[PDB]
């Protein structure tokens, strides 16, 4: 059916929507084409909505149902808990979006008298009604990029405050749990960056002669069937459940996951959708299921050979055993066409890759450099552009989420972030002397809150001690880096060393974290190194929540 249903009235803004970067005096020193960056608007909500409506085709197989029922059986084994309304009302971020029943996210947070009545109430409702479909919120998400040789804004779904934590309390453990017990070692998100790259790595070298590629689905969410989420569904109900959660996720299902109305921020009803919801708990886990769910039976019908998965939400990767030029484009062919099948089909074409490299999954691609000793490392990097688009807009403007601190903690090790990003605000900081206040950013949706000062712990514990003295790195990876600062209008090299060195001294001086992020972090900027040795601190992280799951609008903050 319709993936989408429109009335005629108009996606519209919350409040006034910023689409052009500030000329500011901080941004500036990081981008001089302040003209390239952009941040998506309303204004262009009827391009996107174009493209993401369509009637969707399903044809299933024997593969198909064949991988289903293995994956059944794995998420047998599966006990989900269900978690109380105050586990649920912690995991509530301080910025989500309150509630049209008289609270926000601090009351839920703090357990009001009147947060937890209306949200009993919702949940006691899930039991009663398994029918009537859950209004939801359209909105035009606010996302920021650099003219290419722009993009229409992305359209997100979500429900009430309410309807968000029972979501919680019913499905979080679930969404956490099960696709590692299903999908093993294919669960991209179990990873951190350098989990991500020796996973890659490792099986790419398990391959006689490997041969690699990514997939792209066309606007994926959209071709989420109602049939892909009862599947989806039957998957969650392998699990032993309470009585009370395994109502709640089969009305949730019906109500809210399938599909249901649409309405903008003023009230009007904008129409219907029959697909993948972004704004709730489940459409990572679900993607990531259903994308692997059809991969792994594409893979069986092309005849693809040994086939090794990495699924992020609805972003894959595979890398198999070659056949051959020819045989390996067939059967790159024909996967493509088995994935159309199952309603998932390509935007980007998907190439045969015979170079890990150039292999770019979850926007980013494995590479390598080499640290003090000489040694080869392997890393995570992936095109400056956009972190580079954004850390010059969040220096401009207050923003909830710090995408600039996020990249820096994900991609320590690479020469873009270190050189910049890591240059850019650590001088910011001492400047307006905030280098204490803690900040929060994203990784891989859910929320946390950062000290800036323990950066060094973090990146040890995380890429290890080489990410403060890789050097060296590959002429691809410079390239890259090169023609993006030139189109961008970032300063040289030159003039981040220079910045670099200032900073360092400043902090050094200062002593304590702050020494310590001088030392480690701008070792690169001095000729005379300094033995870098195992900080203490970093031997006392519990970093473990912090790669398990995927939350991508899920509305999770882990305090
Ligand atoms: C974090 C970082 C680490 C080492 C250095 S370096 O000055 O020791 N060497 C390099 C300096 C470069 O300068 C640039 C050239 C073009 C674009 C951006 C940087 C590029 C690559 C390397 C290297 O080690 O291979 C600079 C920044």
């Amino acid at each position: 059916s319709m993936s989408y249903t429109w009335t005629g009235a108009l996606i519209t803004p919350c409040a006034a929507e910023e689409s052009k970067l500030p000329i500011n005096p901080l941004s500036n020193s990081l981008l001089r084409h302040h003209n390239m960056v952009y941040a998506t608007t309303s204004r262009s909500a009827s391009l996107r909505q174009k493209k993401v409506t369509f009637d969707r085709l399903q044809v299933l197989d024997d593969h198909y149902r064949d991988v289903l029922k293995e994956m059944k059986a794995k998420a047998s084994t599966v006990k989900a808990k269900l978690l109380s309304i105050e586990e649920a009302c912690k995991l509530t971020p301080p910025h989500s979006a309150k509630s049209k029943f008289g609270y926000g996210a601090k009351d839920v947070r703090n357990l009001s008298s009147r947060a937890v009545n209306h949200i009993r109430s919702v949940w006691e409702d899930l039991l009663e009604d398994t029918e009537t479909p859950i209004d939801t919120t359209i909105m035009a998400k606010s996302e920021v990029f650099c003219v290419q040789p722009r993009k229409p804004a992305r359209l997100i779904v979500f429900p009430d405050l309410g309807v968000r934590v029972c979501e919680k309390m019913a499905l979080y453990d679930v969404v956490s749990t099960l696709p590692q017990a299903v999908m093993g070692s294919s669960y991209g998100f179990q990873y951190s960056p350098k989990q991500r790259v020796e996973f890659l790595v490792n099986t790419w070298k398990s391959k006689k002669c490997p041969m690699g590629f990514s997939y792209d689905t066309r606007c994926f969410d959209s071709t989420v069937t109602e049939s892909d989420i009862r599947v989806e569904e039957s998957i969650y109900q392998c699990c032993d459940l309470a009585p009370e959660a395994r109502q709640a996720i089969r009305s949730l299902t019906e109500r809210l996951y399938i599909g249901g109305p649409l309405t903008n921020s003023k009230g009007q009803n904008c129409g219907y959708r029959r697909c993948r919801a972004s704004g709730v708990l489940t459409t990572s886990c679900g993607n990531t299921l259903t994308c692997y769910l059809k991969a792994t039976a594409a893979c069986r019908a092309a005849k693809l050979q040994d086939c090794t998965m990495l699924v992020n939400g609805d972003d894959l990767v595979v890398i198999c055993e070659s056949a051959g030029t020819q045989e390996d484009a067939a059967a790159l062919r024909a996967f493509t066409e088995a994935m159309t099948r199952y309603s998932a089909p390509p935007g980007d074409p998907p190439q045969p890759e015979y170079d890990l490299e150039l292999i770019t999954s979850c926007s980013s691609n494995v590479s390598v450099a080499h640290d003090a000793s000489g040694k080869r490392v392997y890393y995570l990097t992936r095109d400056p552009t956009t972190p580079l688009a954004r850390a010059a807009w969040e220096t401009a403007r207050h923003t909830p989420i710090n995408s600039w601190l996020g990249n820096i903690i994900m991609y320590a090790p690479t020469l873009w972030a270190r050189m910049i990003l890591m240059t850019h605000f650590f001088s910011i900081l001492l400047a307006q002397e905030q280098l204490e206040k803690a900040l929060d950013c994203q990784i891989y949706g859910a929320c946390y809150s950062i000290e800036p000062l323990d950066l060094p712990q973090i990146i040890e514990r995380l890429h290890g001690l080489s990410a403060f003295t890789l050097h060296s790195y590959s002429p691809g990876e410079i390239n890259r880096v090169a023609s993006c600062l030139r189109k961008l209008g970032v300063p040289p090299l030159r003039t981040w060393r220079h910045r670099a060195r200032s900073v360092r001294a400043k902090l050094l001086s200062q002593g304590g974290r702050a020494a310590t992020c001088g030392r480690y972090l701008f070792n690169w900027a001095v000729r005379t190194k300094l033995k870098l040795t195992p900080i203490p601190a970093a031997s006392q992280l519990d970093l473990s929540g912090w790669f398990v799951a995927g939350y991508s609008g899920g509305d999770i903050y882990h305090s």
